[PDB]
């Protein structure tokens, strides 16, 4: 196994996958690493043990379809793996803890929202629907981008949200596009 966090890039106390050689600290796989269980999966390989058993799962879909997607196990898991990506990226710091709004010429947005915030929903059954967390998601970019106007800092929110939308589109085979 790796000697490294998969998410973090740091040691530490690390869970092994049984299944493939990632290792984790506790709190940085989603959903946190469970109490038992020998063997034990990682996010990575029930995603693709997803894949496996339903190949034509990877075929395009349209993204309004998806949205409308109830909340169940596999979306579930999707949603939790998409946002596991995004933690992945050290520019996810920016993002992960609650913000404050104080800046000249500037006022705060009206729905405050962090990646954090979206893991404690996730984990609490709060979305209902693929659309809600996805929703959720792009909130945090959205108003990042409003907040800092002309500051060169709004690059920060275009660069993990290209991110985000990526893993948005691999993970639930988005249809391909020019
Ligand atoms: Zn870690
Ligand atoms: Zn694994
Ligand atoms: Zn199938």
């Amino acid at each position: 196994n790796s000697n490294i966090c998969e998410v973090c890039n740091k040691w530490g106390r690390l869970f092994c996958c049984d299944t493939c050689p990632r290792s984790f600290h506790e709190h940085c796989h989603i959903p946190s690493v469970e109490a038992n269980k020998n063997p034990w999966s990682c996010i990575f390989c029930r995603i693709k043990t997803i894949q496996e058993r339903c190949p034509e799962s990877q075929s395009g879909h349209q993204e309004s379809e998806v949205l409308m997607r109830q909340m169940l196990p596999e979306e579930q898991l999707k949603c939790e793996f998409l946002l596991l990506k995004v933690y992945c990226d050290s520019k996810s710091c920016f993002f992960a803890s609650e913000p404050y709004y104080n800046r000249e010429g500037s006022q705060g947005p009206q729905k405050p929202m962090w990646l954090n915030k979206v893991k404690t929903s996730l984990n609490e059954q709060m979305y209902t629907r693929v659309e809600g967390f996805v929703q959720d998601m792009r909130l945090i970019f959205h108003n990042h981008k409003e907040f800092y106007r002309e500051d060169k800092f709004t690059r920060l929110g275009i660069q993990v949200q290209d991110i985000f939308e990526k893993n948005f589109r691999n993970i639930f085979a988005i249809q391909e596009t020019s």
